[PDB]
């Protein structure tokens, strides 16, 4: 039952959304942290 | 080579490739993960 985010290790629980792919996840949190790497702002 | 985990496309392919523990995940798709979080399009 539980899944965890492949970036960060959290679980469905810790987070808000857990998105899939194939055979990983990335929750919402790491998604912020990808807006900032791609726009290269804070 | 270096493919994200989420669409497959080579690091050769994308804008960037944003590196995990042992994951990958492009822009393009980190476009779509924006649209799955807002509910937008
Ligand atoms: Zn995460
Ligand atoms: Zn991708």
């Amino acid at each position: 039952k539980l899944l965890y985010c492949s970036f960060c290790g959290k679980s469905q629980h810790e987070v808000r959304k857990l998105i899939a792919g194939p055979s990983v996840y990335i929750c919402d949190e790491c998604v912020d942290l990808c807006n900032d790497i791609i726009r290269e702002e804070i």
